[PDB]
């Protein structure tokens, strides 16, 4: 038994790290077979910044005006191509620690492990979510452009997500493997923000089902509701509305636990309605919704403590 | 900026587990150089373990009685000890993905990272503190005896857990490398339990610090303390008492945050008295301990958001 925000283990992406140099800024970049990707920003300078346009700054570089090191070892490129926000740099060797990967886009509500990494060096790792509002509230210093986000499925990684920038209030933003942004953000400094985010409604009850796995019903009660009164209470909270969709979702931990999903809802509308007392769920004082459904079949026992 | 329970990257780790069978119990074991290190009760059946004498029952084993695993390949086992509470099996093959390592045994207050492992699989990696009561609040199912706590320094892995039970509240105990357990526990199924916890206040501090680095001061006040006046109050609260080594090693952030240690004591027995009136504290609405100074440090600016 416990509960923790758990990461993936991170061996299969420490082994694909580098670091990307071009004129004066150095970033992470990734190495899978022979390609490196990284932030296409790695070719800007502070000045550039304010309102680049990539395609004209990168059809002045060659490929010796980038710099890749694996550890010690330089590595040659002799190939480059800007995909979306990020660049693909061709490299002579091939990465003999490339694992099975796969390139996926995570849904909002979605969590990941992220490789917090400096000058090609992992630092940390840690689990997050993807915020409906389509940012991290990740741990990123200077440097730290590159960092990747993974899920690992058997041996396969999936990854979903490349760090680019911080937000005015200290949340990040970063694009797919394909270097589509997340959100409605653009790689320039400008005065875009992090819209109004919402409480992720299906993770929160699938950390309340963990808690009753884990042996913990205080919070239950003899109620149930509709779909929709449910919903009128999500609103006046800034929680998601629950749809058919996340109740079918919840199903397998709802006959694991014998709670039914509606009744885990009035359990909710009743804690958002009258607070917790200073009591607490899983060792917190407040609702958490960084874990899916997913995440807490993964973590908890297939058999209740009933 | 942002901050996380961050974990050390796990992949020094990984290529050390391995899987040990005796019989019918399997659980994971410690890879290095040509010895194999696993809790001493996986010779144990279930009745064994009410009154298991270990030196008896390990006389009728041999080394073909341990059956090792390291990925698919079986490892051959050649030699076989007891120390404390840990078996060293000696084996044919030196890990060829030792790390630089050493075996520290960690004080309480301190954290480290855990992968938690099954069958020599590795499954995931989180940061935990050794409670002052010697338990650690772990996410461990059936199967994660063997599973390992460590820090990284440069490239030197510290091993300082390997985990052994679970007690009766749902938290976890464990030696270090040497086998000697942390706390009064012993690897028998008896009435123990754990002893009653206190809040490790050196922590809490470290992490008001990070707060204030992070550029949040809502909870700072005009007032100071004195040691023995904060201590009073600690008491009342079953905070650690803070001792002038504390005070010490608190110095590096209260530079550079120029906020005086005992004013932040101040500030911390204001909100042990006031409580923090629906306010959070770098996400948090409770006091957060399981960060040292050394990991405030660790992830946060150099610089001040003055
Ligand atoms: C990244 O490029 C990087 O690490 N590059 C290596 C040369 C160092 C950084 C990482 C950021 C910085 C702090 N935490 C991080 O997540 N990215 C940036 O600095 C941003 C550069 C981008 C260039 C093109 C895309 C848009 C910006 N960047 C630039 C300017 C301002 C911010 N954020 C910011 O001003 O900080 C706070 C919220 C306002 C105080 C930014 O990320
Ligand atoms: C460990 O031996 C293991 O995984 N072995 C592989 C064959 C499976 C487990 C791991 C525990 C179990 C659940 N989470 C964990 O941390 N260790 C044990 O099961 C304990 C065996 C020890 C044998 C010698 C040392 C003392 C016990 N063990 C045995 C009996 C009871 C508990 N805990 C317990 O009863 O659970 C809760 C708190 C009471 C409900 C225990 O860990």
């Amino acid at each position: 038994s416990g509960f923790r925000k758990m990461a993936f283990p991170s061996g299969k992406v420490e082994g694909c790290m580098v670091q990307v140099t071009c004129g004066t800024t150095t970033l992470n970049g990734l190495w899978l077979d022979d390609t490196v990707y990284c932030p296409r920003h790695v070719i800007c300078t502070a000045e550039d910044m304010l309102n680049p346009n990539y395609e004209d700054l990168l059809i002045r570089k060659s490929n010796h005006s980038f710099l890749v090191q694996a550890g010690n070892v330089q590595l040659r490129v002799i190939g480059h191509s800007m995909q979306n926000c990020l660049l693909r740099l061709k490299v002579d060797t091939s990465n003999p620690k490339t694992p099975k990967y796969k390139f996926v886009r995570i849904q909002p509500g979605q969590t990941f492990s992220v490789l917090a990494c400096y000058n090609g060096s992992p630092s940390g790792v840690y689990q997050c979510a993807m915020r409906p509002n389509h940012t991290i509230k990740g741990s990123f210093l200077n440097g730290s452009c590159g960092s990747v986000g993974f899920n690992i499925d058997y041996d396969c990684v999936s990854f979903c997500y490349m760090h680019h920038m911080e937000l005015p209030t200290g949340v990040h933003a970063g694009t797919d493997l394909e270097g589509k942004f997340y959100g409605p953000f653009v790689d320039r400094q400008t005065a875009q923000a992090a819209g109004t985010d919402t409480t992720i409604t299906l993770n929160v009850l699938a950390w309340l089902y963990a808690a009753v796995i884990n042996g913990d019903r205080w919070f239950l009660n003899r109620f149930t509701t509709t779909l929709n009164d449910f919903n009128l209470v999500a609103m006046k909270y800034n929680y998601e509305p629950l749809t058919q969709d996340h109740v079918d979702i919840l199903g397998p931990l709802s006959a694991q636990t014998g709670i039914a999903v509606l009744d885990m809802c009035a359990a909710l509308k009743e804690l958002l309605q009258n607070g917790m007392n200073g009591r607490t769920i899983l060792g917190s004082t407040i609702l958490e919704d960084e874990f899916t459904p997913f995440d807490v079949v993964r973590q908890c026992s297939g058999v209740t403590f009933q």
